[PDB]
């Protein structure tokens, strides 16, 4: 590398460069309007084109953070812009806002959108990136490019359809659902790297890829872990151009040699660049090879265990996890990492003592309770889900987690508990030998969100403990939280329980959030009421809404009949 800017302009290409730069600025300055970033991205692009012509031109020598940050600083920001590199980039990164409280964007009419798509395609698609990047500062940048590709394809197709709204809206809504999920899933990776370190990510990545590619050798898996670690490190540090290039190259590497890795990549490697990576990242598990011995020979019984461990602890323990993860796709990543830490801690205390086998021989016995514990949670909560349904299952978990940590803000409790309820719809449909991976690694994402949303405004000593103590053990920690006894009941507030005619016109998603926001506030006001008791109060609520939405005058029904609800409720 002689001049870093131009180099990335050739590798990635103008379309992707411009995109990735727009995403970079959007994530760092989330409050600034669209027209400002467009001007900055344009000026970097035009600048990069001079460096392509001449790598010896003025300022092309500078680093990408310097080039990016100087350009943002022509525009929170005033704090960071006082600084030099690299502390400025750390500032910018610290200043990322998870819930920026931008308005949930209202979509124009489909006829209006398809006009602007044809008349100004470049603008229309640029504004998509902008708006998603702004609300999801931790979004996997190369992924978001693929989202833009899908979003583009949607209009090319549905704008030339007989019915446009019937074509377009279910595609765009489906796409927004994936976005939120991807975003949350990626927010975990960054949190893992940034709060727990590069070992956490490396250990995570060994487990996940070993499960995925069991016919791959250890040395082959360890390479893909190094490459995948680098890619997310760079993406989570704001090196978006370098992340996307390195990710692209890890995809060409894999696809070149599927034989060394897996048999499931036949279809993925016959796809466009953006879609290619997505496919690999989300590929099914390859068939575990049949001729695999017991793990106990090399790792429990052998006479050179402490010898091979002491020679290379991270090599050896990486092999353990490799060997254990490749033959247990039924286990969750985070379950596997507990066992890798259980086996780690055994070898540290016991290689020291002069009787090594006597301790080390009965290690696998320690795993038994760690494997049953998640399986018990999934069997039980999926039972509950299948019995109630998503909405009521959310309502139950809402009561559960509010009773656990009633100090947490109501938007967070409601958003988290709602997303905890979605595990049921995602994972319980699958069979028992494929449930824990789905479920427990989803809960990792959703709990990380509680942690992240809570991190900025900490009001719960329990949530801080469970979030900080161990990345791997979080779900056990949170599950183990019994109902809080210290909590003083919050005093009745008439604004919280005064509802308006607005409720009738809303969506089914939007409607039930409001009702769930009440149910938390009920649990916050009256925490000693049972799960049965509260049902009867929310019963009367729903029927009150129902009759006032069929009213001639809706305004007056919601005001007058509403106060009789709060009177009758507060009594019981
Ligand atoms: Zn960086």
């Amino acid at each position: 590398h002689k001049s870093e800017v131009a180099h990335r302009f050739k590798d990635l290409g103008e379309e992707n460069f411009k995109a990735l730069v727009l995403i970079a600025f959007a994530q760092y300055l989330q409050q600034c309007p669209f027209e400002d970033h467009v001007k900055l991205v344009n000026e970097v692009t035009e600048f990069a084109k001079t460096c392509v012509a001449d790598e010896s031109a003025e300022n092309c020598d500078k680093s990408l953070h310097t080039l990016f940050g100087d350009k943002l600083c022509t525009v929170e920001m005033a704090d960071c812009c006082a600084k030099q590199e690299p502390e400025r980039n750390e500032c910018f990164l610290q200043h990322k806002d998870d819930n920026p409280n931008l308005p949930r964007l209202v979509r124009p009419e489909v006829d209006v959108m398809c006009t602007a798509f044809h008349d100004n395609e470049e603008t229309f698609l640029k504004k998509y990136l902008y708006e998603i990047a702004r609300r999801h500062p931790y979004f996997y940048a190369p992924e978001l490019l693929f989202f833009a590709k899908r979003y583009k394809a949607a209009f090319t197709e549905c704008c030339q359809a007989a019915d446009k709204a019937a074509c377009l809206l279910p595609k765009l809504d489906e796409l927004r659902d994936e976005g939120k999920a991807s975003s949350a899933k990626q927010r975990l990776k960054c949190a893992s790297l940034q709060k727990f370190g590069e070992r956490a990510f490396k250990a995570w990545a060994v487990a996940r890829l070993s499960q995925r590619f069991p016919k791959a050798e250890f040395a082959e898996v360890s390479k893909l872990v190094t490459d995948l670690t680098k890619v997310h490190t760079e993406c989570c540090h704001g090196d978006l151009l370098e992340c996307a290039d390195d990710r692209a190259d890890l995809a060409k590497y894999i696809c070149e040699n599927q034989d060394s890795i897996s048999s499931k990549l036949k279809e993925c490697c016959e796809k466009p660049l953006l879609e290619k990576s997505h496919c690999i990242a989300e590929v099914e598990n390859d068939e575990m090879p049949a001729d695999l011995p017991s793990l106990a020979a090399d790792f429990v019984e052998s006479k050179d265990v402490c010898k091979n461990y002491a020679e290379a602890k991270d090599v050896f323990l990486g092999m353990f996890l490799y060997e254990y993860a490749r033959r247990h796709p039924d286990y969750s990543v985070v379950l596997l990492l507990r066992l890798a830490k259980t086996y780690e801690t055994t070898l540290e205390k016991c290689c020291a003592a002069a009787d090594p086998h006597e301790c080390y021989a009965k290690v696998f016995d320690e795993f038994k309770p760690l494997v049953e514990e998640p399986q018990n949670l999934i069997k039980q909560n999926c039972e509950l889900f299948e019995q109630l349904g998503e909405y009521k299952f959310q309502n139950a978990l809402l009561v559960r987690y509010t009773k656990k940590v009633p100090q947490v803000s109501t938007p967070t409790l409601v958003e988290v508990s709602r997303n905890l309820g979605k595990v049921g719809s995602k994972c319980c449909k699958h069979p028992e030998a494929k449930r824990m991976p789905c479920a427990e690694d989803y809960l990792s994402v959703v709990l990380n969100q509680l942690c992240v949303l809570h991190e900025k405004t900490p009001v719960s000593d329990r949530v801080t403990k469970c979030c900080t103590e161990s990345l791997v053990n979080r779900r056990p920690c949170f599950s183990a939280l019994e109902v809080d006894e210290t909590y003083v009941p919050k005093e009745f507030n008439a604004e919280t329980f005064t509802f308006h005619a607005d409720i009738c016109t809303l969506s089914e998603k939007e409607r039930q959030i409001k009702k769930q926001t009440a149910l938390v506030e009920l649990v916050k006001h009256k925490p000693k009421a049972t799960k049965e008791q509260l049902k009867a109060v929310m019963d009367d609520f729903a029927a009150f809404v129902e009759k006032c939405c069929k009213a001639d005058d809706k305004e007056t029904c919601f005001a007058e009949e509403g106060k009789k609800l709060v009177a009758a409720s507060q009594a019981a």
